[PDB]
């Protein structure tokens, strides 16, 4: 029945959560950057376990590859029900060492491609009634961090988008929401030297673990749900404890 | 497997929590004030469409009251390993025309509720290494509101004990969360006059309608999941748009 | 012009708040513990500075002696125009080991204390059409804290009286607002071994320094100027950056 | 003794900021839109009425326009100790009808000019050991706005931006914040017909008025002010009680 596009769908969280949005139900659209090469590898490991996606390449951070990525979607696959909005770098670097390059590159590929992904896909959710769009922030949007300038005002924005799109779509049955999760267990938090993981990262965290990507995909399928259309505008805190407010 | 206690279990939202953690396959545990004589007729009906209840007597607001009620369940059901803090009054009145009788009835049905409630379930959770304590809060709580210094002075606490009390626990396996509900179809909101409902309450909810009981009771389920165990001490609006920050 | 009455008045942060308050023109009414007999040296020390006060006893728990304190004040000094709710107490315990006597102790000296000051004085300020009603909370109350159950949620409690009153008296010219101070200088601190201020204490600050009883005493003068009459229903954060949101 | 950049300093919520921090006893540079051709008139008209102050033209969206400016304040008038960052431009369309040009226009102006003129600052500030740097978003970044998906992302990106920039250089004496205004009587807002703002905007302010630009510019100055040294990372609403959280 619904139709879920997922940003950066093929690894990491964006993995995860199309993989439980599949095991929900839904027919789940994955995209990728054009420099990754692993689609048919991927795709296929994905049919191995029994799972049946499809795959696009965009450039999220340029506004035609995406109306063009999401009409050849809507072709191939159908309407979009469901868009969650993954895609997402980081490039830390203190205010003092940050360049404009890199400034650039993060607001860019992390907020413009909110409006980017968004805008192609509402008037049909709009039109039949019923949407759902998870904007996927961080738990350093909410508290900042260092060297984080660049990653918390785009992911601060995320929130700001949501919450707007939110009061002008809610009446027709679209929920926007943002999901805000700490650290998880993924490629780039696993690579930390153990002793910094033990001594400095997980001493920030109450509940004493890394989150688990499958625990945030279990989220994102919530709001996905049929039964949470009542959920708008919100950003869920999905951090161990690691930040409250 | 889970044996979960209900506060207020028996009607209006409780009854819509309790169903839907039955449904989920948790044992449910319901209260009731002693004034309430229908906990005979409830637990026939509930039987009649085929689930099986306990419910217990207690009064919230008195600390004995609350440790023998949770003896008792814990002597003929078994461990409590979820709790979701409903029970709740209003005594609505502007700060100018509040009395201290008034005042009183609201924080010590509302906010020592919490800690009565609470306090005699943690250790066995701690001590089993899970457990899952879910606060019934309000949007009035974080927005405020006209003739409720009383209720949402009680309702915002409530979620300050969250956010201590998830601190304390979070490294056992226990989550403590909030849940801030916006305006529900339950009795005391569909007996205003059809025209407030239409020119004073919708208009200040985007989505356009009430929210069900059933909605919220879903959003408790979720948190009282085996996969809800990297969300601690978070605060959940569950209101239509009608709040955002 | 403007009478101010300044609960806790004579010792820690209610002082610098009283002598701030003196300084910027105002007749400044303190209180005290009927208990505390350190009065007379507080008003001689005072007086030798150059600053003229009153000092009455009142307990703030209870509703009667606070109803019957300020009637004493407007009779011997004048109608109140400002008051600053800065009473209050910690009974730090873990909820595991925390009794019901000290749950009430924090519950009614820290949040039925707003309730019973802030009613005998605001008839007064909606009919003059101005008033500035200031509760000191705690950075606590945002973020919740191990062994302050209690104290956490009067604090949070605090803010949602803050916003419901608000709410009902913004129109008349009255402003209600929440302080959150972080670590201050004040002699209980100033006082934990200067081996914990440096491993425990400081590390939580990125100003790297305690705050002064004097800055957060400069930030009350401000929301009780008469140009901060368009700031009402705030929680402002002073607190080096120990925690933002 | 402390020199202050305001841009867009000399209309409307600036030009009040600009006069404010004069007063205060600072050396005041504003910058202007090269295309403002009104730069002659409003210090014509400063200077009659005692004023003195510099103004020049930079575009705050171009990362080198910001830099060579700053390079030209500080060679003619002295090191910045003080950045309000109050430029920043609306261009309101709801999602469905908004193009790339007015997204873009929007985030360039009103988020990438945070990091472009605060950037060229914040080494000096750091290196004298006292900054301070105010960051001026909206109510409609903490609430979001129909028509405003733009403005609230760069505006609630704006405060991403100020948490992560405060843990950077809390530690150096360099504050940063974010101060939020509701609705102020500036110019275009006092020019909606009479009618609109009794029936659409003053029902929206519990104040029952519109903010004066002179009542935010006495907030900045607060900031600004050398007391102000243990605020950080945070947010402050001025909005007649518009928005509570
Ligand atoms: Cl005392
Ligand atoms: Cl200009």
């Amino acid at each position: 029945k619904r139709i879920a596009v997922v940003t950066g769908g093929m690894g990491g969280l964006g993995e995860a959560v199309s993989i439980r949005l599949n095991d929900a139900g839904h027919r789940v659209v994955v995209t990728y950057s054009p420099n990754n090469t692993g689609a048919d590898r991927w795709l296929t490991e994905m049919h191995a376990a029994g799972r049946e996606f499809h795959a696009y390449p965009v450039d999220v951070a340029d506004h035609d590859s995406c109306q063009q990525c999401i009409e050849k979607i809507v072709r191939d696959v159908g309407p979009v029900d469901i868009l969650v909005n993954n895609a997402g770098i980081t490039r830390d670097m203190t205010l003092r060492k940050l360049d404009k390059v890199n400034w650039d590159a993060v607001i860019r590929t992390n907020l413009d491609s909110v409006f980017n992904m968004t805008k192609p896909v509402c008037d049909g959710m709009v039109e039949r009634g019923w949407g759902r769009i998870v904007n996927i922030s961080s738990v350093n949007g909410s508290k900042g961090s260092v060297g984080q300038t660049n990653y918390a005002a785009a992911k601060a924005g995320m929130h700001g988008f949501t919450k707007s799109l939110a009061l002008e779509i809610a009446r027709k049955g679209v929920t926007v929401n943002t999901v805000s999760p700490g650290y998880l267990a993924t490629k780039m938090v696993t690579a930390i030297p153990q002793d910094i993981l033990d001594t400095k990262i997980l001493p920030q965290i109450p509940a004493g673990r890394l989150g688990k990507p499958e625990e945030v995909a279990a989220l994102v399928a919530y709001l996905c749900s049929e039964e949470a259309g009542f959920v708008t505008g919100s950003n869920i805190a999905i951090n161990g404890g690691q930040h409250m407010h």
